[PDB]
């Protein structure tokens, strides 16, 4: 931390919120600041660090960013109330419930005449071991060595190739690209002024299986980014695999440096960025509803079966899990499943031309 | 600083310099990395945060910027070696001379004809606070507060106002840079990099008298950036007005806060870049060298009378090479001198005339 800082009344370092549409600026009275300016967490995080996103970017959503787990803790008074908000209505007194059992996942499959593409994704930091905001050289190096090891010893269908971002070349960075598993100069300023940018390519890496159907990225928002993904509705086969990948890779990691996943009762998984807490979970499925497009209510239908819809490229429609924090990876998923039947239904009726008043929420 | 490095051997925390073509890859060894790697200045600021520009950026040349003025002491180690190297053998024995007696400044008058504009700029950084890429808001504030007053003490011809960055409008803003007068918004990888892009734009503004021949930038790079800028080539009249505000800014500051400018023996002004110690002085003009432009001995010549060129029809900013262990007086001289020889070249090749006469020797 900047020790100059201390000398000078909190008044005079309190950020103008003027034309902030964020809820770092809504809930970060000067109060407040004035109550944490000068406490850091334990490996030295400061409360700057943490709104320098925001501060620094006026129409970023929530602008906050932790440097590790003690983040959420030390600085409660700002992230409770910005976790309750965005995770509607999720309390500090509220707990996090975890359910990666695969064979509790429902296994419907979608009509693959409906149904394109299927996906899940989630992200994953190690425990002990500050966050991409503030991490250093040499833990980042450790993180991307310890994770890409445990990758590197899955086997099977999960058997696959690790690749550097460092002293990449252009004929791998091609092919990556081609098949959109490379990630590169983070230049966005999410993560500049998020302090995320720093050192690269040191300790980024990709990884992908042979039948590359399982994608993980090595340090960019967080540690880990996992993906499994595959053409057609069978969510079930997506998530197992997903499961079952992550399983071995803990396991993996677990027992050769001793270190597990970054994980609390009450947050569930801890990323970086609080918008992704408790499952981390991002189950989505490329569904094709064009006659719900036209239909005024596919936003309500949606937000009560629990999910969210965005168009994408006729008539196409990523459908998601809108819950992260409060509900399971379980839910979660079955959420997505059940969903996209019922849309599925409702797109039935109207290519005949029957209405669906009879299957919309009251 | 993250507490947990510290537990880590030096060596995982080295950067890979590898395919670096800076002065920090070439001097930062892994043993000097080892013995300062966990040494903090007494503002907190430490070696990783002063290496950043240049470990982010291999394409740089210099790669350092610094925190505050104890950074270059407390990592001589780094900062003495590059220092000498970038300026031309200046070593940490050899000692900065300051001279900014407007009399001793040429007198001849630059082309009009040729030489578009001339200026003349510098940095100045207050001594107490940290510099821009580890500053915190309230040091900003401070800074913006004792500047912006001392510079609307100023009367008649250097009268003026101070102008937020952030009640001014876009459209007021792209105006100022595209006319030259106010700095480019920092999203350079320069000023993200070294952490001097924070906060932005809380903090920052451009102070002008009506005239605008006289301005100063707070908050960019340094805390303050002293312009002296007109139309024309009469530069000892541009140093002129640049010595009068920069006394009386400096005299305004003492008086009212009793601040001055970081300022040793060594290094005359302490900039933060290490690019701009010594004088911190960029002397130059905007001159049309269409015809010089197509000899290809432009550039050796503009070195040999130690000056930069940098262009964009034929438009070149020609400035001084020197910063440090050289004076003010000197430099803008040298620009004055060198432009000149400039100017007659260029009027030999329109004439399809020889130079060669000309070039230096
Ligand atoms: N002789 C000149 N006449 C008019 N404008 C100039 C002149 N020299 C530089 N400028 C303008 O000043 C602005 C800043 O120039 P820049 O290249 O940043 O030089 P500087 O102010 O010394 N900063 P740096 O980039 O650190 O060297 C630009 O918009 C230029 O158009
Ligand atoms: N103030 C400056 N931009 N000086 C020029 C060199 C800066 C550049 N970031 C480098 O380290 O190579």
């Amino acid at each position: 931390a900047n020790l100059n800082q201390k000398k000078y009344p909190a008044k005079d370092d309190f950020p103008n919120f003027e034309g902030h549409k964020s809820l770092l600026s809504k809930y970060l009275t000067a109060d407040m600041y004035a109550k944490l300016r000068d406490v850091a967490t334990p490996s030295g995080y400061t409360l700057d660090r943490a709104i320098q996103n925001g501060v620094d970017n006026p129409d970023f959503h929530l602008g906050l960013l932790a440097g590790d787990e003690e983040t959420y803790t030390v600085f409660a008074d700002l992230f409770d109330p910005v976790i309750e908000e965005y995770h509607n209505g999720f309390k500090k007194t509220d707990n996090h419930k975890t359910d990666l059992d695969a064979s509790k996942i429902l296994d419907d499959v979608l009509d693959p005449a409906y149904v394109i593409s299927s996906r899940v994704r989630t992200g994953r930091n190690i425990r002990g071991m500050a966050l991409s905001p503030h991490v250093c050289r040499s833990e980042r190096r450790a993180i991307e060595k310890m994770v890409s090891e445990a990758l590197n010893s899955l086997a099977a269908d999960l058997k696959g190739k690790y690749y550097s971002l460092m002293k990449m070349d252009e004929k791998t960075q091609q092919q990556l690209i081609d098949d959109h598993f490379l990630f590169d100069r983070p230049v966005s300023r999410h993560f500049t002024s998020g302090g995320m940018a720093r050192d690269f390519p040191d300790g980024r890496g990709i990884w992908h299986n042979d039948k590359k159907n399982f994608l993980v990225w090595i340090n960019e928002e967080d540690h880990t980014r996992i993906i499994s993904m595959q053409m057609g509705g069978n969510m079930k086969e997506v998530f197992e695999r997903f499961t079952r990948g992550l399983t071995e890779v803990e396991k993996h990691i677990k027992d050769k440096t001793g270190k597990e996943f970054m994980k609390n009762d009450h947050l569930g998984f801890v990323l970086t960025c609080p918008s992704n807490l408790g499952t981390g979970v991002r189950c989505s499925v490329h569904a094709k509803l064009p006659h719900m497009a036209k239909d005024k209510r596919f936003e309500e239908i949606c937000t009560k079966m629990r999910l969210q819809k965005r168009g994408t490229s006729g008539g196409v429609y990523d459908i998601s899990n809108l819950d992260r924090l409060g509900s399971s990876e379980v839910e979660q998923v079955n959420c997505v499943i059940k969903g996209v039947k019922v849309l599925i239904e409702m797109e039935k009726k109207l290519e005949k031309g029957e209405s669906i008043d009879d299957l919309v929420p009251k």
